[PDB]
């Protein structure tokens, strides 16, 4: 088994995916800007740890990652969730909000990948999932600069999956479509072939098995959406 | 009559490209960080305008696209090209979040200006020039990948929303052309077996700004069938 990093597991599909990663044998590490109720979890679900970190800030993900390492000895995968997301029109677009949603969605990420493929090289093997989103592979009106950054992230997916393959990691993208978290709901159960929301523990479900039995699987972006893009 | 930003376009691709959108009939605006010659095109083969300028600052964009647009009435099109290996454990913090800021913020700024632009017209065509890295994948080309990636999500995505205001908006990746080793693992590699020429890729744009009316959303690889 080992030890798994889930950036922001402190709600929503992060949480349902620690959750997962917790039953299944692994020791989970999460970071958010504010504290939840993860202060549950934080008692040991299966030996849990969380911190309040700024994703933007390198020196601070680097602490992190060393104590993550210290507490479990060991990295054995990591799981980029940590999104923001970016509603409106390019034309109506704050410049500031374009320059956030970059260093958030996009830097931040890359940032904790840097850091854990370090350590997962060490090991000598380990894998990383970047959690994405089918709007980096259809296209949705009003979603273009996080349709970006998620697309950004399977670009890292395919090319750092041949840089990091011959040391024995593998990468994927897993890209969920429409879920339920916390009436045009009817375009949408339409246009899916399963006529209905998935449920975050089937995206989780996904990213579990690219984690722990997804042996001979990498540079994939395997969409999660019930046939929506299919 | 019409009018083409191209971005980069004082060398190379950039300015193949600006060259065939003259030889076409249209106005064509571009920039770069330095000038070199070709300020032989100052005086205009179809009108053209080029002016040094730091692609990642905001008001030196607005200023450049609001003159521009001065200078010819409007614009009908946008060629987002602008444009280094190395693995992510090598690589450091500062190289992330320059080619972040130059490959990807830049573009998106310009996007932004000239999409407003193309509104105002009802018609037109925005290509973001992307990279065969953007679609397979190459070790110790990760960032740029993720910023080439980045700018195809776009396309699909930005398509969708000024679609219905009749612009078209389309990805051309290349693959390896000649620009100014013993690597012929890539002609054994490319069913064409020969490196593609600046003037080919700049025609499959050609094609998409100038007549490719019905196709949007689309990423096209002018790679000799690399992929």
């Amino acid at each position: 088994k080992g030890t798994i990093i889930v950036s922001g597991g402190s709600q929503g599909l992060g949480l349902t995916t620690v959750r997962c990663f917790l039953e299944a044998g692994y020791n989970v590490a999460t970071f958010s800007r504010r504290e939840s109720p993860a202060v549950t979890e934080l008692s040991e679900r299966a030996d849990f740890h969380w911190q309040a970190l700024d994703c933007t800030d390198y020196s601070a993900l680097t602490a992190f990652v060393q104590q993550v390492e210290k507490r479990f000895g060991g990295l054995d995968g990591l799981v980029n969730n940590a999104a923001t997301g970016v509603e409106g029109i390019l034309s109506t677009m704050r410049v500031a909000d374009i320059d956030s949603a970059l260093d958030i969605n996009l830097k931040g990420q890359l940032y904790l990948t840097k850091l854990v493929t370090a350590k997962l090289l060490k090991r000598g093997a380990g894998s990383v999932v970047n959690v994405s989103s089918i709007n980096a592979l259809r296209g949705h009106s009003g979603l273009t600069v996080y349709s970006a950054t998620k697309a950004a992230m399977d670009g890292l997916t395919r090319s750092l999956a041949k840089e990091l393959g011959p040391r024995g990691i593998r990468v994927n993208s897993v890209s969920p479509g429409y879920f339920s978290s916390d009436q045009t709901l009817s375009r949408i159960e339409r246009r899916t072939p399963l006529g209905r929301l998935g449920t975050q523990q089937e995206v989780a479900d996904l990213i579990l098995y690219l984690v722990d039995r997804g042996t001979f699987v990498t540079g994939q972006n395997i969409a999660v959406d019930g046939g929506f893009t299919c």
